[PDB]
């Protein structure tokens, strides 16, 4: 059962959205008073005419990150990693000069001073892997500039497991994924599972995300509607959650640790005071402030992020305080300003 009002917010705005972007599949979940409410429309498969349901599994993309900062919060609750620990500590091979001062803080929040926004393609294995870190040359000193990028966070994440024991992709199962019960919620799709998987589109080509190194921790992660309304869930309200260093992990994803503008860098979520300027949630390099301890979780915040690969396009956003939040999952990459103006006048409407 839906909420006429529900019903009718999201009919008003993702109907035209669908009509103007040309959108082949989408699904959307409202968060509603803390309750999840679904919507699909179109096709995950076009040539098949196979139909988008609760079930279809769509390519997260940046919005990985999300739960990459989460599982680092969560082994930082655990004292298994301080922010403030240098990178070599945890990959002592790393010896170039340029390394030194650079800690798993800037290598979580982007401010290692220009570390590249995509890994090189031909790395391979993990002394490809080496050789790709110990030869790169920042442009600015470490702490003084943001670039958002992959190989940043991506390092942050291997890195951060290392003290569990466990793989990136074991850790993220057994710490985040499992105990939240998202079920559907995959780095690799397994074969029973590829019946559900939609097709990307891009340029008219059935696509699905190309393999690269470190993809798990920046923009790997695939995922239904119903489990990415459980995280956004989660999300808002930790205290919810038996697992005691998921909880604190979750809070600590959302601290404020740098900003720049009226936006907030949290661990793979970025916030902004509640109520926003829609056009600082639409928008190089931009200096950062340090927030020295970092800002515990504000509850009147927006808290979001956006996803893309080469066919699909998602967005995340809530507001805490409010209990109030959506999911916007498509299998085409379509313009960041189109979601995100849609997604403020859904949860505008829904105050
Ligand atoms: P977020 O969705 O902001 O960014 C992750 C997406 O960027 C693309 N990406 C990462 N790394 C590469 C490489 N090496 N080559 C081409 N594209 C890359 C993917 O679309 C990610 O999903």
């Amino acid at each position: 059962h839906h909420p006429q009002q529900i019903n009718d917010i999201v009919h008003r705005t993702i109907t035209p959205l669908i009509e103007q972007q040309k959108i082949p599949g989408m699904a959307v979940a409202v968060i509603y008073q803390g309750k999840p409410y679904y919507f699909t429309w179109g096709y995950a498969d076009i040539a098949k005419k196979q139909p988008v349901t609760q079930q279809t599994l769509f390519e997260l993309g940046s919005v990985s990150k999300t739960f990459t900062g989460v599982l680092g919060g969560d082994a930082i609750a655990r004292g298994e990693i301080k922010l403030s620990d240098p990178a070599t500590k945890y990959w002592p091979e790393l010896t170039a000069k340029q390394w030194n001062g650079i800690t798993l803080l800037h290598l979580a929040t982007y401010t290692a001073g220009g570390l590249p926004l995509q890994v090189p393609d031909e790395v391979k294995s993990s002394s490809d892997l080496l050789r790709f870190y110990q030869n790169w040359q920042p442009a600015w000193a470490p702490g003084t500039q943001r670039l958002y990028a992959n190989s940043s966070i991506g390092l942050f994440g291997a890195l951060a497991v290392k003290p569990s024991g466990l793989s990136f992709e074991q850790a993220m199962q057994t710490r985040v994924f499992q105990p939240l019960k998202l079920n559907h919620t995959w780095i690799n799709v397994p074969p029973p599972e590829e019946k559900n998987y939609a097709w990307g589109y891009r340029e008219g080509k059935a696509v699905h995300v190309s393999p690269g190194a470190l993809d798990a921790e920046a923009y790997g992660v695939k995922s239904t509607i119903e489990d990415m309304a459980r995280w956004v869930r989660s999300n808002m309200n930790p205290r919810d959650i038996n697992d005691k260093t998921l909880q604190q992990g979750i809070q600590l994803a959302q601290s404020r640790y740098w900003q720049t503008g009226d936006m907030y860098q949290g661990l793979g979520w970025e916030m902004l005071d509640w109520p926003v300027n829609p056009d600082s949630i639409i928008n190089a390099a931009h200096p950062v402030k340090a927030i020295t301890p970092p800002t515990p979780a504000v509850r009147a915040s927006w808290v979001h992020k956006t996803g893309a690969t080469g066919g699909f396009g998602s967005y995340v956003a809530f507001i805490p305080e409010k209990e109030l939040g959506i999911v916007m999952l498509a299998n085409k990459n379509y313009p960041n300003p189109a979601r995100v103006a849609a997604a403020w006048q859904i949860l505008n409407a829904l105050q």
